[PDB]
């Protein structure tokens, strides 16, 4: 049983190639539409069909935004195509992406279950290509708004790492006002909590430390039903907000008076040996003031991720770790002066 239809390359230019697949699986549809996987009948390659209506006004932002995009941490768009099924009168858009078989949510809970946590060279590794694919897309002023888990793709055998779900992302741009309800539940920034359109795309990288911190946890940070609840959860670890702070998130000031609670001493939050570089990183990417919080790229600069300069570190298997320093000068723009940090040493011999 074998689908053959001509599709249009991810990237590159406008040059139509007729793909074969088969073992049309099914893996999961939600909001959008379906995600199947198949198996390309020339290579053997296996990829994952992301299937959606096609709105007749637009052209779907999600893909305009993934031609865009070539980065070693975001999935590869292969080819896009357009088709129905049944009489219907409606067209779908088929984005075909390289199938990865693992995420860091089903990977996260596996340890989480068997009452572990995942060795923290895999938090790092896994931690720093985020970090890098935040860096890149942020480059051109486009925030991705549903950072968590779930949309990490990972290879468990080569720990590479990549960033999907492009669905919420969209260009901000400054004075333009965005949804205030996007990004999933336990993942939400603050200033989106108390509904603030004026949002960057710092919002982001409060995300990305809600990950770092539910990896070394084993468990969400800042969980809860409804937003009241997890502003207290995030007010019992940070602390009250001083009126200045809820001013930087939302300016419209929503109208509520927390509770007067001191910070919970952030070493006091994790496991006894839970390395205190990542205790300082998590601390400096958690913060309610969205402008005091990290970039991607200085994030990828932190102490914490030392250990993957080190020339001799490989993967606990013995395979040499991932592409970590092939930097691009667009991927640098944030600020290049940290190439001196970003590229050691010895990746810089001949
Ligand atoms: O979704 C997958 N890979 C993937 C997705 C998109 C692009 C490239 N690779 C794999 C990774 C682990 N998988 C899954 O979690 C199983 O599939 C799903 C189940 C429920 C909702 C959504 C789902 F996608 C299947
Ligand atoms: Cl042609």
């Amino acid at each position: 049983k074998v689908t053959t239809v001509v599709a249009t390359p991810g990237q590159g230019p406008d040059r139509p190639q007729e793909v074969s697949y088969t073992d049309t699986k099914v893996i999961g549809n939600g909001s959008f539409g379906v995600v199947y996987q198949a198996k390309l009948c020339d290579s053997g390659e296996l990829v994952a069909i992301k299937k959606v209506l096609q709105d007749k006004r637009f052209k779907n932002r999600e893909l305009q935004i993934m031609r865009k995009l070539d980065h070693c941490n975001i999935v590869r768009l292969r080819y896009f195509f357009y088709s129905s099924g049944e009489k219907k009168d409606e067209v779908y858009l088929n984005l075909v992406l390289d199938y990865v078989p693992e995420t860091v949510y089903r990977v996260a809970r596996h340890y989480s279950r068997a009452k572990q946590t995942l060795p923290v060279i895999y938090v790092k590794l896994y931690m720093y290509q985020l970090f890098r694919s935040l860096a890149y897309i942020h480059s051109f002023g486009i925030c991705h708004r549903d950072i968590k888990p779930q949309n990490l793709l990972l290879d468990p055998d080569t720990a590479v790492l990549k960033l999907c779900d492009f669905g919420s992302a969209k260009q901000l741009v400054r004075g333009e006002p965005n949804v205030s309800y996007i990004c999933s539940r336990y993942y939400r920034a603050p200033e989106l909590i108390f509904g603030a359109t004026d949002y960057t795309s710092s919002i982001d990288v409060w995300s990305a430390g809600c990950v770092l911190a539910e990896l070394l946890l084993g468990q969400p940070i800042f969980p809860g039903d409804s937003g009241v609840d997890q502003l207290v959860e995030i007010i019992k670890v940070l602390g009250t907000p001083t009126r200045e702070q809820i001013r930087e998130m939302n300016p419209n000031y929503t109208e509520f008076k927390f509770p007067q609670i001191k910070a919970h001493p952030w070493t006091k939050v994790f496991r006894p040996r839970t390395p205190p570089e990542a205790i300082a990183l998590c601390s400096r990417l958690l913060e309610y003031t969205p402008t005091a919080r990290l970039t991607p790229l200085e994030a990828c600069a932190h102490s914490f991720f030392d250990e993957l300069r080190d020339p001799n570190v490989k993967l606990p298997n013995g395979r040499d770790t991932p592409a970590l320093f092939n930097f691009t000068t667009q991927e640098l723009s944030s600020n290049p002066p940290l190439a001196t940090i970003l590229i050691p040493p010895h990746a810089r011999i001949q």
